[PDB]
């Protein structure tokens, strides 16, 4: 069970709350090793990239953790390859989005994936590893 | 550490998808918050005074809430200024995926006022709010 | 076949054209016992009590009569509990709510209702009771 | 004492889609209905628009009750909702289907403002519920 | 010097549901105020909107000016603005009772912006006003 | 007898149509003279001066001629003017106020007044009069 | 001799400690205390209540309709939400005021629209408690 | 093989005013002509009234023939159009001559749209017989 | 001490309930000599003029009972000035607002405003006259 | 005359990606598709596919250098991309836009386009066979 | 080569950063000498003066800078005096107005000025006097 | 010395192919302006949004002052927007053409309201008044 975590644009950026991207994927590995799966955390600025990284994904069969920065509120494009994943996908933001500008509170995203993770902080991946875990 | 798991109108006719009943759910919770060495006190009510009563108590108490409104999520202002008072975290929970649905489920009162929100994870929704609050 | 017809807030207040909700309840009584059916009537301004009495007709599956007056614009709790109804579901409304404001236009009720009656006056619960006469 | 049962576009295509009752079933229920009643139903259908209105210039100048399903028009229509403006006796709007329950801008209409009633989502029993209401009022 | 009054749906029935001039009345004055001012106004009504089109195609073949009163089609026509659209003599729009003292849906037309000016809520009087500005125009 | 014509903001520009607002005002007198009517033609770009102008006609209770250039768009003030006149009023614009912008579509005037005459020029003025000595 | 209703609704019982940059630090029971003694020093009888309950907020305007008795009201939450509400302020012939203690156009968007004031007399906004107070008064004035 | 080429308002006046020389009677005989050269056979009528056009989509639904549709300003107004489009089982193929998105707003909202098998527009006369073309491509 | 009270456009009007702006000058004066204050209250129908008081009571620090009137719904530069105010500034209106048309049911003033008084006729004014006393 | 085809975001997924929505006919045999109705018509085809919006940017931009004719289908960056209708309306020769699916039958977001109103034509919902009618619609007036 | 500067509502209020009118006015005047132009610099809080001062410009064929204040958002009429302008109009803001309300995000002057600069405080002013002195 | 980043969007790499001005003649004219006013500008251009978000996040981390042109970014992408909140000294937005002459979409910003200031309409010298804020602004 090889679970994809997928970081989109400004998201390479965290801490420079205060968690840093090279630790959120130190604490993904610890808590992939406790749940007995593995987990890639992959990073990009590139919707381009994003997608391929999504058609991998859904070619192989594997679940998805998606974090799209700001693509989430404007990509038709990532969208649409997040639809072709039959594995679940679990949207995660950082923040809590509907406390910040009205903009933020639409998502291209929500109505394709299987749940969504807001506000939680680092902490909404872990919990999204463990949702996969036991499903 | 207690931990309020509050369920609004139409969840107490849990499965009777899906399967899983509003008993079976209490179980779950109690169970996994036994495991995180947290008490969990779930309550179910279609009124919303009562739920506004246990929402000041949890503020009085300075006690964490796990909250599922139901249909009063898109509705309430009266809720949503309930729930303004707790100083503890508040985490908001809906079974199905809320976005897949009607346009106006896509909307929430309590959202903003909320620390999180955890949509479409079906009932393991209130077990990873449950962890969370565990870790915080 | 029992029918429920049920009244929501505010028309416990019938009258004060001049027809009282007890008058009300004595006229759908006795007309849905000329059709052979068994007309349950009851009324409640608490939204909680309208919920519990949709529960039952769902378990039940008996048709429900709905007249829920200002919470036919603003209840997705009400809506919910109606979309489990099994048995026909008609949506009354005594005035013509298109020839009022613009808020009254719009009915959470209706796009889960079987049919809706409205600005027949106190008759379009009796024509109502005359479809589940004949439905199904 | 005569009632007038008017219909708009498309509605002399009952049968072919879906409830399965045909327009010339319909006039007999209608007509059946209305003699037990002690009423008397003219039904008529039309696509064009035009006769419509004249229907409802006619029926307004006899003083006659309409129960009119208006189809498509319902919803398009200002002219039609100006016509039945001048009806001094009850308008009684009809929908076969529940108008609710499907497309948006089906959930408008043009003639429920200046209707004294509607009837949304009964099948065709909605006529005749119709009709029952205007021998009591 | 034609021009054409050509009024839509419901306005045959003028003398009812609003005061009490009639259609005939209507027609009979306005050719009236027409030979006063050197003119020849044909007046018609329809409640067809194929028939309406029919005589504004007529109007744009002969390049004739237009005196329009859509009635309900005013609202809600783009057929008859695309009719309207073809005329290169000048168009008037009309309208017997002010559109912006009713419902909210009164307030918009189709037609308006492709006209050459428009009359609204100066009773029946509108017609006659827009016949006195054709006969200095152009 | 007596009809008041009111011309609001930019209205004294004209010509730099090619008619000048002293050539208009020349107009409309002799078109109230043949029509058996005395014609008070007066222009202001202030909003403050108009309302003044339409308290006088409100309590002269005398008919009232009003382009009010752009303040018909903008001007509750002026609506709430225009509603203490007993006597008929005729809202004018010169342009056709449809075939522009789609903020010029709205008028705070229009619901209020008697009629409304768009789109047919300096001649609008003239209308508006025929109309009020057949009123 | 004259009665006037103050009825508060969801969440007023909750002031003292409820968002008190918002609401202030005023208890509900001194509110109580501050009313009653203003309408006494007015020559009026007031009988003040609060409940979260919507049913309960409707039942006491139905009888303050019947008994044609003014209503000082301040709905919370189901100023903005409740059409109920509204329906069974209408049939009220006594006059209504809407009392907000925040000033409800200097927050979120959703708190500028009222079912309740189209159908009141009149609204008073943004003055503390003392909007009770003056509510009070303009009714001794009436 | 009977394909129906329906065409609303107003384009009964093609070629009056200017883009656009080729009036409606040689529109018909260039979509018969190019019809036969596909082995298909073109009956295309055109009518200013809603009821005509309706009547016609009725004859084609019960005969189960595609239509190609051109409904000129009764494609952005007319619902009863549409759910006589909607009975249509055969592939009906919306077509618009100019580039209805190019224009003003409420030219960009059509009823037939969703209910159609596909849309073809800004293409001139040519849109009708490429129009023609998927549907012989679809024998 | 010194509480300004500044009545907008149309205003001046009052009367022609039948309570003259004369009336309501010797109403809020004598309100204000009951509770130890001095009611300074001026009328205009140009926004310049009540821009120019609003300045002044912003120089002073002085409290402000306002009914702009139309420009309630219409003006930013009205705004803008009363947001100068250090002093407690509550807006006042005679009819109740939100009982008429859908255009009068926004308030430019309500937001920076310390209160709004609306639908309490002409004792509107001698109650925000008794806030200020008590503040 | 030189066509450029030219294929947005998702679309070199053709033949698995929702398949009941965009039809089983991969992107390369589109690409031979393309080919052989370009030779039959006279023209000469080339056919491009990326997910990135640089990449298409720089075709456009060629293409607008060249004064070549245009067929494109932006894929999911119809409805969200103003940077690809401001390089597409540097395009002096036709273009065409396509869509494979009839995308006024889906969700209301994808009823939009920013690459409509700058076209010269829109071809929607007729499947692989709108990319060959364009073609033949560029040769005929080519 | 003459400049006219012209100042809306609540402008002579600067100060009370802290840079007032006066300073401003200099600080124009400096830039102006130094661009080898002159620059007329006015203030009034009324709408019927900016009218008249931009009607003197349009006669004059002399160019324009405005900053309107609240009227930016809400007048008409400027826009219909300000569209006779010949010479070049650049509209000016001191504060970010897109940082702020959303009512301040639309302006009725931008469509038809040649520039509008916005959130650059008092240096706005001279950078729009050196865009002139180009042109 | 006093370093400005230059940042163009997409489609400015092909200014002067409605303008006459190219883009590497856009570049040689900011460089020459900001060495006048003792400053150093570098000037990129990229039609690939990841590139500019690299950029904006560079800018960031050293503190620097940008110029920022994005094209058709400006109107959707809140990605860059995003970038852009990180900065710390100033920002200027820049539109050549008057961005509310044209089309309504483009009347909307996710830049305008966390950037410092913005100037649109005055074409190529927006830039250079653009650097002159920022020789003032130090
Ligand atoms: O006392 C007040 O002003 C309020 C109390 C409430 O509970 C809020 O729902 C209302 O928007 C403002
Ligand atoms: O080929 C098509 O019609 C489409 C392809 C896509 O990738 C979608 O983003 C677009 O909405 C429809
Ligand atoms: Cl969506
Ligand atoms: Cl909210
Ligand atoms: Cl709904
Ligand atoms: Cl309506
Ligand atoms: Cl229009
Ligand atoms: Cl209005
Ligand atoms: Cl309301
Ligand atoms: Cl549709
Ligand atoms: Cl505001
Ligand atoms: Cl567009
Ligand atoms: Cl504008
Ligand atoms: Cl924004």
């Amino acid at each position: 069970l090889i679970v994809n975590v997928i970081n989109g644009p400004n998201l390479g950026r965290l801490g420079r709350g205060g968690t840093t991207h090279d630790e959120l994927v130190a604490l993904i590995e610890r808590e992939a090793a406790e749940l007995g799966l593995k987990a890639v955390v992959r990073q990009s600025d590139s919707e381009a990239q994003l997608l391929d990284w999504i058609h991998q994904a859904a070619d192989a069969a594997e679940p998805v953790i998606l974090n799209a920065g700001g693509l989430t509120h404007t990509s038709v494009a990532l969208r649409d390859a997040c639809a072709e994943l039959s594995a679940p996908l679990i949207e995660v933001h950082i923040s809590n989005v509907h406390a910040r500008e009205e903009f933020r509170r639409h998502s291209y995203l929500s109505p394709i994936a299987t749940g969504v993770i807001v506000g939680l902080g680092i902490q909404g991946y872990l919990l999204a590893l463990r949702y996969l875990a036991e499903h």
